[PDB]
């Protein structure tokens, strides 16, 4: 198994590096986190901040989620993140990604007790 919260950490947390250096970050990280084993996950964002900092977003700016649900939250401060987007030549199982580093406000969906992140919605 795997809790929804655990999956969020596996799919979106990377407190080890301050920023994605070198264009090969995503190719390695996406495979490393098992995001390309069943297929190539199209888009995925990694957050380069402490777990406490990201978890704290669940008590920050309440905003509507893209699917219409009301349990999304936007970080007050910008955060260091890395977007991974699959390229065109990308063909399973050899998934290929474009690595994009940036500093933006993240938006995550939270749920449960404790109230923690379970989905990365967007960055703005
Ligand atoms: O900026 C973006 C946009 C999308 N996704 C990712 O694409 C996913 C698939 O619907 C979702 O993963 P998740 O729901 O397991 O977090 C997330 O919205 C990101 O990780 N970052």
């Amino acid at each position: 198994k795997e809790t929804a919260a655990a999956k969020f950490e596996r799919q979106h947390m990377d407190s080890s590096t301050s920023a994605a250096s070198s264009s090969n970050y995503c190719n390695q990280m996406m495979k490393s986190r098992n995001l390309t084993k069943d297929r190539c996950k199209p888009v995925n964002t990694f957050v380069h901040e402490s777990l406490a900092d990201v978890q704290a977003v669940c008590s920050q700016k309440n905003v509507a989620c893209k699917n219409g649900q009301t349990n999304c939250y936007q970080s007050y401060s910008t955060m260091s993140i890395t977007d991974c987007r699959e390229t065109g030549s990308s063909k399973y199982p050899n998934c290929a990604y474009k690595t994009t580093q940036a500093n933006k406000h993240i938006i995550v969906a939270c749920e449960g007790n404790p109230y923690v992140p379970v989905h990365f919605d967007a960055s703005v």
